[PDB]
């Protein structure tokens, strides 16, 4: 039997599948620590940055589990995805122990870009800024990709890096009350939340987990940009980034919430 975990429905997308719009046609890379096979996951491809790491399977369970809240099947098993026929790919630029570099990472961002990714998922934080970071960031944007990430779990109000930088989209955690998350990071740069706190997806060993973060939010985010690429395939990055914002639920002030909650049905509408 399939289930559909709260957020999901929280941000509606099943109203969107109902309109026909399932992410069919988009590709969405996860920069992440790879993604394991999995019955609930399709996977079409990927590369890696992690030194001594040449596979895409992941080691540790966090891109797996990032990956099932965008795009796990609809089908009569497991969860179900924000935008379950997105085209998959496995970007590992983390290591088993969840931990990765600035160079990793912009490598990832720099082979989103020369593959013609629509999204890019960065459920990841740096402390301190890299203008190799940075650099990556604006020039995956220039040629094209939505880039997607997570503002942390540190509780504070300021946001991580890259989500701290002007190109990249920075998602926060609510929960299910629609309140900012006690970790989720705040303030300057935030742009919109979405649920993440006992977020159940699809991990590693064909088995599903339940975790917390703005690493689990950030997925429900990039699933939706992808639904919206869908209903509008001329879109650019910046259009769908701000018709996110422009059709998200206000839940109060921007500098907790950027926009509020994240809502497919209104973003597809
Ligand atoms: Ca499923
Ligand atoms: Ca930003």
């Amino acid at each position: 039997a399939q289930s559909v975990p709260w957020g999901i429905s929280r941000v509606q997308a099943p109203a969107a599948h109902n309109r026909g719009l399932t992410g069919s046609g988009v590709k969405v890379a996860v920069l992440d620590t790879g993604i394991s096979t999995h019955p609930d996951l399709n996977i079409r491809g990927g590369a890696s940055f992690v030194p001594g790491e040449p596979s895409t399977q992941d080691g540790n369970g966090h891109g797996t589990h990032v990956a099932g809240t965008i795009a796990a099947l609809n089908n009569s098993i497991g969860v179900l995805g924000v935008a379950p026929n997105a085209e998959l790919y496995a970007v590992k630029v983390l290591g088993a122990s969840g931990g990765g570099s600035n160079s990793s990472i912009a490598q990832g961002l720099e082979w989103a870009g020369n593959n013609g990714m629509h999204v890019a998922n960065l459920s990841l934080g740096s402390p301190s800024p890299s203008a190799t970071l940075e650099q990556a960031v604006n020039s995956a944007t220039s040629r094209g990709v939505l880039v997607v990430a997570a503002s942390g779990n540190s509780g504070a109000g300021s946001i991580s890096y890259p989500a701290r930088y002007a190109n990249a989209m920075a998602v926060g955690a609510t929960d299910q009350n629609n309140n900012r998350a006690s970790f989720s990071q705040y303030g300057a740069g935030l742009d919109i939340v979405a649920p993440g706190v006992n977020v159940q997806s699809t991990y590693p060993g064909s088995t599903y987990a339940s975790l917390n973060g703005t690493s689990m939010a950030t997925p429900h985010v990039a699933g939706a940009a992808a639904l919206v690429k869908q209903k509008n395939p001329s879109w650019s990055n910046v259009q769908i980034r701000n018709h996110l914002k422009n059709t998200a639920t206000s839940l109060g002030s921007t500098n907790l919430y950027g926009s509020g909650l994240v809502n497919a049905e209104a973003a597809t509408r």
